[PDB]
């Protein structure tokens, strides 16, 4: 039996890149707020963590803070995912899965989590999965092209973001292709691609 | 509702200092083994992770591994206290609070965790208190001084171990005492405190 098991309504994810627009593509469920639950920008509880930026330490130094924060990103996904709601449906940015499919693995790939770490935070997940229940009936993948992506973050101009690189959006990119297309890793349930490029 | 809910039989935890011979006292109820579950030495599980030594590396360097060290000390014994089992009796050793109330309460005393990685590790101990259910019936302290507990852990000779000072020692003991004894934290379990002093 898993925590919140059978507690949570239909439930969709809203998936793609940084800066794909996740976050205004879900502003317009904004309105049916009463008959949805809407679980929007998690990075805000990223940056402030009891007044610790997180996400700035992690860009900052990496190979000390990734792993924190990646084990606090999952948290709080999951936090999410099972959390209480009367509504009939529920929609979130993100996920545990791109989490744990996207940016730990890229993590792991360019050093950032070295291999001890990286497998602390797949035990979790593995435990996770048995454990914990996690709605997941959709998921809307905001496809985009890491260009395109590279200009919305610079353009919002997030500090901690101000050093992101264009080849991390690239690695980015791939990854979640890999995944919602490809579907190379244990999920792609039911995904509905987007064209965000606007 | 929690994970394990109603699983668990009567389950004794055995805590105490670091050499304070929990193991010791544990190996005495190895022939009732068909009667009786026993989870010991868990250490064996920190000191291999699919090859990797997290106890030593914590040792070696804290200021970056003391989190994911602790991270995963947390998993398994999450893993433990939720393992199903049909006997009737189930004693530990070691638990997920000695974890919590002792040395990650330390590790941010002596700034082996900075506090972003307390906060999270704390975060997740929260979360883990709301979704996962821990059966804990009575806690077994054994009580030792620093001094013994130096000699035993020396005599031991665990490669990773060959640095811990002696104040280490004093400084777990005093909060071992006032989690077991003097009661400044949070447990309204049964305690047996047993002179661990031979
Ligand atoms: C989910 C996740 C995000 N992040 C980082 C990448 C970004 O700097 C920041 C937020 O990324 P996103 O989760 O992509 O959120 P966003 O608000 O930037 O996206 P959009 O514009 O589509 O609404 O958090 C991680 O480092 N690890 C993770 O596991
Ligand atoms: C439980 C726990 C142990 N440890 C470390 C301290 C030790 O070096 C090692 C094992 O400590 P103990 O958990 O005390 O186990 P032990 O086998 O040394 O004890 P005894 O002789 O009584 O059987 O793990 C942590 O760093 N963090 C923790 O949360
Ligand atoms: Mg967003
Ligand atoms: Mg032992």
């Amino acid at each position: 039996t898993k925590y919140a098991e059978g507690t949570q309504p239909f439930t969709v994810l809203i998936e793609g890149n940084i800066g794909s627009g996740k976050t205004t593509y879900l502003n317009h469920f904004e309105k049916y707020k009463n008959d949805i639950c809407l679980l929007t920008e998690p990075v805000e509880k990223w940056r402030n963590v009891n007044g610790v930026n997180l996400l700035e330490l992690m860009y900052k130094d990496p190979k000390k803070w990734a792993m924190p924060f990646q084990s606090y990103v999952t948290l709080t996904m999951l936090q999410s995912h099972t959390a209480p709601t009367n509504k009939k449906l529920k929609i979130m940015e993100r996920s545990i899965f791109s989490a744990r499919y996207c940016f730990v693995e890229n993590m792991r790939r360019n050093g950032s989590l070295e291999q001890g770490m990286y497998n602390t935070l797949e035990e979790w997940y593995k435990f996770i999965e048995e454990s914990i229940h996690v709605q997941a009936d959709l998921i809307i993948y905001l496809r985009t092209s890491p260009e395109v992506a590279y200009e919305r973050i610079r353009q919002r101009a997030r500090s901690e973001e101000s050093c992101v690189p264009l080849k991390y959006l690239q690695e980015l990119h791939e990854l979640h292709e890999d995944w919602l297309i490809h579907q190379r890793r244990p999920q792609s349930c039911k995904v509905l691609v987007l064209d965000a490029d606007l």
